[PDB]
C-alpha cells in the first residue's frame, strides 16, 4: 500500500460557530491535523451550512492549519473561486454535481490548491479513470450527506478506491467521513482509509485530547 | 413630531461584517453597544452569487445567550424548507423576497405560524405592488438600497421608501420599513425621514473603531429627522 | 354584467375507483362543471392526474364541460394534451408561464376556453393585456396543492368583478379554496359567479342536498 | 436462484373510469401485481395519476401488492406520500435522485419493497453498492413515457440476473416495454421473474386468455 | 412627446446568414438605422439563434452601425458581459429573465452599453418605475417572442409607454417588434413609437431602399 | 476503421462570408463541414443555431454538415436540426435523460446520430447503444471554455478497442487541439475524423493545411 501519513480532520459542523476561532485551536491544540470544512448549499442537500467568509474569517484570525473544504454544492466552479481567494487548502465536489469534471478539478488546481472528488455511497468510483492525474484527495462518504449511521458496505468501496490509487503511482488521499468513532476507525484504517473526518466524536467530547489520542491509539494497532 | 403610523427606531447590524472568528463575542459587543437587532444575511449561492450562513449559526448564537432579536434576510430560494429550520433555530423576524416563492402568502404563513414576524424583501428593482393583498401578514418591509449578494446606495430607494412609507400609514396595520445598503451616519437622517424606522447597517459599525460611538452618532441624526 | 351561476365540484374529493360513477351521480346531483386539478409534484408540492383521466371520464360518457386547472409548471407541452383530452376550459397560473399570452393563445387554438388561475398573494395586474384572451378568472382562496379560506379574497374578488365588468367581454369568475354553504352567499355577492367545492359534496352522503342547498343560499344574492 | 413468476398489469392501459372495476377483472383472471406508472411531466414528457390513485385502490379493497414505478424526479417527498398511500413496491431511476442510498433507504424505513429502474441505455454498475437495499430490478425495454421491444434488453436482463445470482439476496427482475406473449418465453428465458404488460392485457377482449397464455409460454421457456 | 428620431432596426434573423456581411451592408446603405440582433438561447424562448462571435464577426467585417442585441436568454450576467467585449452598442433583456434587474442593467452601463427592458405582450410596464435612470431603450413585443401578427392591445401599451417616457425627461428609445410593416408603421408610430424593428418586411423584399423610403414616408403621415 | 475525414469547425470561420468560407475550405478539400452548437447552458457560451444550417442549405452546400449539440436539453432542438438539412446530430448522455429515444430520434430523422464523451466521461454509456451511434466524439478539451488533454489518447485506443470488437461502421471524432503536429498521433490512437477549428481556418491557405494534414494521416 503506497498510503500517505495518517490526518484527523474534525468537521467544524459540530465545532462551536459562537467561538468558533477558540475550538478551532483547541482542536487543533488537541492534535487535529486537518480542519474539515462542510458545506452545504441547501440544493444539493437539504441544508445550508456556511461559506468561504467563515474559512476567510479563520485565515484572519491566525488558523495556519490545512482547511479541507468539502463542497455539498452544485453548480460548483463559481464558490470554487471563492474558497481559493479564502485561503482553502483542499477543494472537493462530487462529480455529479459538475457538468465539466475535468475544468473543475483544473480550476482548483490552477488556484494552487489540492483538489478532490466525493463520493455518495452509491456513487461508483468509474469517474476516476480519466481523472487521475488531477485528483489529489478521494473522500468517500460513509452516511447520506447533509441528512448518521455507518454504512457497512463502504469498507468494500474503501479497499477498492485504495487498491485503484495504489496502481496509479500517485500520491492520492484516500479520506472517509460519517459515523467514524473510536469503535470502528480501526476496522476502517484497515480498508485503506488515511484521511479521518470525525465531529460529533470529537467536538462533542468532554475531552478532546483523550478522543484524539484514543484515535491515534487504535490507528497503530491497525494496519 | 410626524404623523406617521411608524414604530421605535430600531438599530440592525447586519452580522456580515463581523468577526466569524469571535461572532459571539463580537454581538455582545454591539449589543451593549446599543443597537437592537442582529441582522443576518442568509444566501444560498443560487438566489444570490454568494454563501453565507445557515441556521446552525443563528442556534449557535442562542446557545450562546443572544437573547436579542434576530432578524434572518432569506437570500435564498426556494424558501419553505428552510423557513422552518430558522423558526426551530430561533430568528425572531423571518423575511425573504417575493421572486423566491411560487406561493408567497403559504410562505408568509409559515413564518406566522412559527411565532416569528414575516417580511417582504424587495430588489431595487422590485415594485411594491405585490403588497396589496399581504397586507395583514407582514410585519415588516425591507427595501434594498443595493442589489443583495454583490455597494453604493442606489438613490432612487429613497422615493420607494417615501411611496413604502405611504402604503404602511394608509394601510392601518404595524408594519416595519426596514432599509439595507450603504446605510452610514452620513445618511441615516435623509434615509428615516424619507420613512424608514429599521437601519440595517453593516460596515459603518462593525468596521469602526468604536461600536458604541457609531451607535450614538447614528441616534444623534435620527432625532433631527422629523423637523 | 355576470355570466349565470355554475357549481363545478373538483373531482380530488371522488373516489378514483368508480370514477365514471361517482361524476355521474354529482352531475345527476345538479353540478355543472366538472374542475379538474392537475398538479406535476413542482410548481405545487403534489402529483395528482393526467390528460389520460379526462380522455378515460370522456370515453365513458361524460359530456359535461371539464375545466381543467393546471397546477404545472411549463404548461405548454400539457396545454396540447388536455386539448386532445377533451377538455373545455383550461386555466394555468401566470407564473407558470413564460410567455403568458401564447399560452392563452395556444389554448383559444385548439378550441377550448382559457383562464388565468391567481395565487392568494398574485395581484391581478398581468390581467390588462390579455382581457381579450382569457374567458375564466380563477381566485385561489387557499394556497393551492397544501384549507382555510383566507379572508382577504373577498376583496379580489370584488377588484375582479370591476375588471371584468369594465371589459365588456364574457369572462367567468372562478373561486376555489374553502367553499361550502355557509360562505357561498357572501362569495357570490363579492362577484363570484363560478363556484368550486370538493369535500363539501363529495365527502356528503346525498350530493343533491348540498348543491340545492348552495342555490338557495345564491338565490338569496 | 430466480423468484416465483409474476404477472404485473400496468393500469395506464386500464379504465381509469371504472378503475376499481377494471383491476378487479385483471385480478380476477389471474394477474399477480398492480403495476403502476407514476409521471410527474418533468422527468418524462407525461404526467399520469399519484398517491390519490393508490389510495382510492385501497380504499376500495384491493389487497393485491401495488408496485408503483416512480418516473419522477426528485424522488424523496412523493415517496414518503405513496408510503402512507399504501404502496407495496416503490422503485426509481437513478438519474432521478441526488442521493440514491439516502432514497432507497426512505422506501425500506416506510415498509415498502425498493427498487430501481435502468432506462434502456442506463448501465447497471451503480447497482454494485445498493445490492443489500434494492428487492427489485426494473429494466426498460421502451423508453418510458414517450412502443416496440429494443432487443439489447435481453442481454442486459441475462447480466442483471447474474448480479442478483451472485448477490445471494431475494431481488425480483422485473420488463417493462412491449412485452407480451410472442415473447415472454425468451423474455423470461433471459432471466426475468416480474413481467409488465399493459395493452396485451387490458385492450384484450378476456383477460383470463391472454393470463393463461402468457403462463403457457412462461413453462416453456426454462 | 419627448421622443427621440425615428430609428428603422431591422433585425438579421430574417438576413441571409450564408451572406450575412453583404446583406448587412445593403440594408444600412438602404437607409437603416440600427443593426437589431435577436439571441435566443433554447431555454427562455423554444429557439437557437446567434451569439456574440457573430456581433464580433459583423464588427471585424467593417459594420459601424449600432448593434441592438435583444436577449431572449436566461440568465442574462454572463452573456452580458460577452456582448460588451463583442462590441454590441444595445443590450436588452427580460425583466423575468433576471433575478437582480438592477444589477443586470448596470452591468450594460458599466460596460459603455446602453440598457433596455423588454416586454412580453402580456408583461406589465410596472418594473419600469425604479430603474427609468438606466434604461435607455424600452422594447414592446407585439407578437410573442421566439414563435407572427401584430397583438392589437400593443397599441395602448405604447401610449402607456410613450407617456411615462414623456413624464420622465429622459432620453429613452420605444422601441417596437412583431409584425411590423408598411402599413400599420403609421399608426404604430403615432401611439408612441420611435424604433421600429422590421425583419421579413425588409430582407424579404426586393428592393431594400423602396420599403425604408416607403416606411420613412409612412413615419411622415404619423403624429 | 473508416476512411479518414476532415471536419473544420465553423466556429473559427468568417460569419460575415459564411458561404464564401465554408466553399473555400470545401473546395480546399475538407470533408464534413463541423457545427458546434452551445446553449448558454450546457456549456458556458452561446454559438449559432438551426437557422444557420438551414442557411447554408439553401445557399447550396451540399456537403455532410456535422451537428455537434453542447445544449442540455437535445430533443426538441434535435427535431430543428434534422429539418434544417443536418447529416450528423451528436449530443452528449448527460445532457439527454433519456439516452436511447435521443438516438433514435436522430435516426428517425434520417441523420446519422453520435455521442460526445467530455474529458472525464467513461465509455461505459455505449454498451447498450452500440446499435444506434454512427459516430463517437471525444473531447481532447472542456467544450466550451484550449489545450490537448494527453489522457485522451488512452481513451482513444480504448475506444477503438470497442469499435473494433463490435463489427459495426462507427467512426472516432476527435476534438480538441488537434493540428498538423499531433494529427498522426491521434489517427495512430485510433481516430479517423478530425475536428480542427483554427488550424485551418486562419490559416492563410487552406488547401496547404489540408494538404499537410493528410501527409501525417499517410504515415500512421
Ligand atoms: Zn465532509
Ligand atoms: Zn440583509
Ligand atoms: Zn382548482
Ligand atoms: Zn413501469
Ligand atoms: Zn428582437
Ligand atoms: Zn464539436
Amino acid at each position: 500500500h503506497h498510503m500517505q501519513p495518517f490526518a484527523i480532520a474534525p468537521s467544524i459542523l459540530s465545532a462551536d460557530f459562537a467561538r468558533l476561532g477558540e475550538d478551532v485551536d483547541k482542536v487543533l491544540a488537541a492534535g487535529a491535523d486537518i480542519v474539515h470544512f462542510d458545506v452545504m448549499d441547501n440544493h444539493y442537500v437539504p441544508n445550508l451550512t456556511i461559506g468561504p467568509m467563515v474559512c476567510s474569517a479563520l485565515r484572519k484570525y491566525g488558523v495556519s492549519a490545512p482547511i479541507d473544504v468539502h463542497l455539498m454544492v452544485s453548480p460548483v466552479d463559481r464558490i470554487i473561486g471563492d474558497f481559493i481567494e479564502a485561503g482553502a487548502t483542499y477543494i472537493t465536489f462530487h462529480p455529479e454535481a459538475s457538468q465539466h469534471i475535468d475544468r473543475s478539478l483544473q480550476l482548483i488546481r490552477d488556484g494552487g490548491c489540492k483538489a478532490g472528488l466525493v463520493f455518495n455511497p452509491a456513487t461508483p468510483l468509474e469517474v476516476l479513470k480519466y481523472v487521475m492525474d488531477k485528483v489529489d484527495m478521494v473522500l468517500l462518504m460513509s452516511v447520506n450527506p447533509g441528512f448518521q449511521k455507518f454504512i457497512p458496505g463502504t469498507l468494500d468501496k474503501l479497499r477498492e478506491a485504495r487498491a485503484l490509487i495504489d496502481a496509479s503511482g500517485r500520491e492520492i488521499r484516500l479520506e472517509i467521513d460519517g459515523g467514524v468513532n473510536v469503535k470502528n476507525i480501526r476496522e476502517i484504517a484497515a480498508a485503506g482509509a488515511d484521511t479521518f473526518v470525525a465531529g460529533s466524536a470529537i467536538f462533542n467530547a468532554p475531552d478532546y485530547a483523550e478522543v484524539i489520542r484514543a484515535m491515534h491509539a487504535e490507528l497503530a494497532q491497525a494496519h
